């Protein structure tokens, strides 16, 4: 036991209603929108292959010159009601929005910096319009916030001098000012998802990360805070020096997921994965031919994979500079929504089922002991193997969409073949099991 002032504050999962809501939502969308959408990964005739939102770094653009992109910020096709409609039709239950990325441009009219939407031709409070429109559709809003800020010359990557320490202290005050402003201007916010907290400067000021968590929790009742914000007294991140999760949920599975056999430890805490459609582009990049682009079924597999292991999944969108979505993203959101409309009873408010993983897909468990089989890989044998935990038996199987009864055959003690449906559903599909405990 290492004594810590700024280590973990929760013991186990939060079970207050706000955390239950964060969890039951399960499926979210991410929006990365900022000045990087304007060049879209290209600078002065070179298209950079790195993530578009990092183009300032790839093209070595000085801050003043990068931030002059504000003069081009005029997304005339933006309509927050249309964005909220697209999210609703996709089946998302919440949206995480970049309030400010590393570049430091704010999507709300901050009084603490001139680098904001207010000082662009468009003028309007994008973040405020989104909060209202998403909330009008019943969709929760979460705020992404980058602590690292390339627009503020008080930022420091490490503290190597008295002057660095004074500057970084001013930087933390500026950061607190913005965070309090977000929390009070948009009091329906349900979560702060911090990024840009990996530098030595933040690791040496773990106390500040704990402070920011506590400050936001006092301002916004029931607010969630991600693990990535948090460093302990020793500079240890996400999990403290005693191995305890800091913040309210683990937020490290970013473009990767826990193994369904080897990583069952994740079922012990809340967690949220986020993923990009291309291999590694969050902000708008004009050239999606540069890396592999996931198909809708690949995305749906990841969504179900997360819920099957007790986690949420957030699918990223990088809107165009004009305020509309690219056709690949409109197609993705539509295809996800069509699937979720049909099969979402096996996703929303579901969790880890405690069954041995099988090759056909994933199990999820509903709030009333329903066990859903979500089938992604159709066996040529036309039999879906179900091995039940000790004392659990399968009483019935039903095809979710039609309610048709599915034959269940016991093959050995604790093992069944559940028949595939008489007609191949032609897409990933759900069979609902009625199970009984000894
Ligand atoms: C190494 C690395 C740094 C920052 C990131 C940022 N976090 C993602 C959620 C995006 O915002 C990406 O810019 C990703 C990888």
């Amino acid at each position: 036991e290492i004594p810590l002032k700024y280590g973990a504050t929760n013991e186990g999962k939060r079970q207050d209603p706000a955390m239950q809501k964060f969890r039951d939502n399960r499926l979210g969308a991410f929006i990365h929108w900022g000045l990087y959408a304007i060049p879209g990964g290209e600078w002065n005739g070179k298209v950079y292959g790195g993530a578009a939102e990092w183009l300032k770094s790839w093209a070595k653009v000085p801050a003043d010159e990068w931030l002059k992109l504000m003069d081009q910020w005029n997304p005339t096709k933006f309509d927050a009601k249309k964005w909220a409609k697209m999210a609703k039709e996709m089946g998302t239950k919440y949206v995480k929005i970049t309030t400010k990325h590393h570049e430091g441009f704010c999507l709300w009219p901050s009084k603490y910096t001139k680098y904001t939407v207010a000082n662009t031709p468009y003028k309007r409070d994008i973040l405020g319009e989104l909060v209202k429109a998403y909330n009008d559709e019943g969709i929760d809003v979460h705020f992404y916030f980058s602590v690292m800020d390339w627009s503020n010359p008080d930022y420091r990557y490490d503290i190597k001098s008295k002057e660095d320490s004074i500057a970084f202290s001013r930087f933390l005050e500026f950061t607190d000012n913005q965070l309090k402003e977000l929390a009070t201007r948009y009091p329906t916010v349900k979560d702060f998802w911090f990024d840009g907290t990996w530098d030595a400067s933040v690791k040496k000021n773990g106390w500040w990360t704990a402070h920011a968590e506590q400050m936001l929790k006092e301002l916004v009742p029931g607010v969630a805070i991600n693990s990535r914000l948090r460093a302990d007294d020793k500079g240890k991140r996400h999990f403290d020096s005693n191995g305890r999760l800091m913040g309210d949920y683990e937020s490290g599975y970013e473009r990767r997921l826990p193994d369904p056999v080897k990583d069952l430890k994740v079922t012990q805490w809340d967690w949220e994965a986020c993923m990009t459609i291309p291999e590694n582009q969050w902000g708008y990049h004009k050239d999606w031919s540069l890396s592999y682009v996931k198909t809708p079924i690949e995305v749906i597999d990841r969504i179900v994979h997360a819920v099957s292991m007790g986690g949420n999944m957030v699918v990223n969108f990088g809107p165009q500079a004009d305020g509309d979505f690219r056709p690949e993203e409109k197609a993705m959101a539509t295809a996800i929504g069509k699937w979720m409309n049909r099969y979402g009873k096996a996703v929303y408010a579901c969790d880890y089922a405690g069954f041995e993983k099988q090759d056909w897909g994933y199990y999820t468990r509903g709030k009333n002991d329903e066990v859903y089989m979500v089938v992604f890989n159709q066996p040529y044998s036309e039999r879906l193997i179900v091995k039940t935990p000790k004392g659990i038996t399968v009483e019935k199987a039903t095809l979710l969409t039609t309610g048709e009864d599915i034959t269940v055959v016991e093959t050995t003690r604790n093992e069944y073949n559940v028949s595939v449906p008489k007609k191949n559903p032609g897409e990933p599909y759900v069979i609902q099991l009625k199970v009984r405990a000894a």
